[PDB]
């Protein structure tokens, strides 16, 4: 039903869902110089990264994304609850344009952007139902730009687009280190309320998004560019610009979980 672009595209959501015209939504410019310092936001501590359990994970073309079913069994140890996984997928935009990334950092967009998907499962019993609570989800949102050499890691990922190009198809990847889709420095993020970045948009978001970027290469990112389809069948239309435009910050606050020489805020 919903598109990015078209009658039913980003701009009209909120004549069919609400919320995505409320106050409070994903996602927003991170704005160093306007975000505020907090000493006692903890390390994330994933947990059970390294190992997402030894089963072969779904990965599933749903039309919108690429995205990769989680273990419950894997969660974060460093937020209000706890937050468990349930799945990751990808936001990009597409060969020849500039950005893909939802979020910006300083009004800089990157390539794209990585969201690994987990629900307090203290207070709720499923994802969906999260999904609709307050503060009933956490999302890591990682911003990836392109590097001089290709990514093991996300070639866990990568390697497998061509099996499930058509929406709906599905297809299996082995366990891997998840860890290393993570960027370098975990300790410097950024903290804020927000909401689900597609329709409906339930303000049910507490966002982490990481300081540094994570890398692939040019050939990973054309690959994530140009692979997908957004169509069932014949005739394929590639799944591309699949990111939600900047929602205004509407007086939040963005707060930072490190402080360093230079940094525009004290
Ligand atoms: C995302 O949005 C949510 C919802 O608005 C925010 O949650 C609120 O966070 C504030 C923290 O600033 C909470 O208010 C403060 O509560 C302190 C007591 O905390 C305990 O008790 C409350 C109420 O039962 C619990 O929610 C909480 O978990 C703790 O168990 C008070 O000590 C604070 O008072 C002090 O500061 C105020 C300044 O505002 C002074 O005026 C007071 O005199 C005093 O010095 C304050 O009341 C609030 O309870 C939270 N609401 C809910 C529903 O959780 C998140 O902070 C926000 N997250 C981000 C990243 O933006
Ligand atoms: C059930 C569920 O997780 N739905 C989501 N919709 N958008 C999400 S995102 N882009 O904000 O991570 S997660
Ligand atoms: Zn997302």
């Amino acid at each position: 039903h919903w598109t990015y672009e078209g009658p039913h595209g980003q701009d009209h959501w909120p004549a069919s869902y609400p919320e995505c015209g409320n106050n409070a939504q994903s996602p927003i410019d991170i704005q160093t110089d306007s975000v505020t310092f907090d000493p006692d936001l903890p390390a994330l501590q994933p947990h059970g990264y390294d190992q997402p359990g030894t089963e072969p994970l779904d990965l599933h073309n749903n039309g919108h994304t690429v995205q990769l079913s989680l273990p419950s069994t894997l969660y974060l140890g460093g937020l209000p609850r706890k937050y468990v996984a349930a799945q990751l997928h990808l936001h990009w935009g597409q060969k020849g344009s500039p950005g893909g990334s939802e979020h910006q950092i300083n009004s800089e967009a990157t390539f794209a952007e990585l969201h690994i998907v987990h629900y307090d499962s203290d207070s709720y019993d499923s994802l969906s139902e999260a999904a609709e609570r307050p503060q009933g989800l956490a999302v890591l949102g990682i911003l990836i730009e392109v590097g001089e050499t290709k990514n093991i890691a996300y070639e866990h990922i990568l390697s497998h687009l061509h099996e499930v190009r058509h929406k709906d198809q599905k297809t299996s990847v082995p366990p891997f280190n998840l860890r290393e889709l993570l960027p370098k420095q975990l300790g410097q993020y950024f903290r804020y309320n927000g909401s689900l970045t597609t329709p409906p948009c339930y303000q049910s978001v507490l966002w982490t998004v990481f300081y540094r970027r994570s890398q692939i290469s040019m050939e990973q990112l054309e690959k994530l560019q140009g692979t997908l389809f957004s169509t069932e069948e014949e005739p394929s239309k590639l799944l591309v610009q699949n990111y939600r435009a900047l929602q205004p910050l509407n007086q939040r606050m963005v707060f930072a979980s490190f402080i360093q020489a230079g940094s525009s805020y004290t």
